RNA sequence: GUGCUCGCUUCGGCAGCACAUAUACUAAAAUUGGAACGAUACAGAGAAGAUUAGCAUGGCCCCUGCGCAAGGAUGACACGCAAAUUCGUGAAGCGUU
């Protein structure tokens, strides 16, 4: 049982450190910055997870679900206009991809 | 500072002219931090039973070496409840239009 912050910080320090390891050991497949994103989610701090998925997408900007989750996270957390700008820039980067026009017409 | 001035004009002073023209990470310091093995306890060396040669691979890991040699335990690390987009059948019971 976890008490105030501070061991909720060392928690925090623990995690980070393994997925930033995950990330150091492969740097390829996408399954460990997804999963860093998403534990990065579920704590509401989603400006860490936003740049979580801005290096993933520099690390491979052809994976088409890592767009998608980028963009569902954005919709998830109310940011309107955020993933507006994710699904713009999207269509743009991967036009023959139809998942992202489909769902942004959505 | 020195020399020359048919300079006052004595050997005292003054005037003029000429040459000579910008050192220093400025400390004999005050400070400020990160650091020497190595001792202290712990700690024990990969490959599916055991005993073992090793060669790699990757990088916010280095050491020895002049080394693009070779060593450092195969130098160490790497050991992961390894889940990434997107579902449908058939009957059976219950309630409903
Ligand atoms: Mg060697
Ligand atoms: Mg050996
Ligand atoms: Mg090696």
């Amino acid at each position: 049982k976890i008490t105030d912050e501070e061991e909720l910080n060392d928690y925090k320090l623990r995690k980070r450190k393994t997925f930033e390891d995950n990330i150091r050991k492969n740097r390829t497949v996408i399954s460990n910055w997804i999963k860093y994103a998403q534990w990065e989610e579920s704590l509401k701090e989603i400006q860490r997870a936003r740049s979580i998925y801005e290096r993933a997408l520099d690390v491979d900007y052809r994976n088409i679900t890592l767009w998608l989750k980028y963009a569902e996270m954005e919709m998830k957390n109310r940011q309107v206009n955020h993933a507006r700008n994710i699904w713009d820039r999207a269509i743009t980067t991967l036009p023959r991809v139809n998942q992202f026009w489909y769902k942004y017409t959505y």
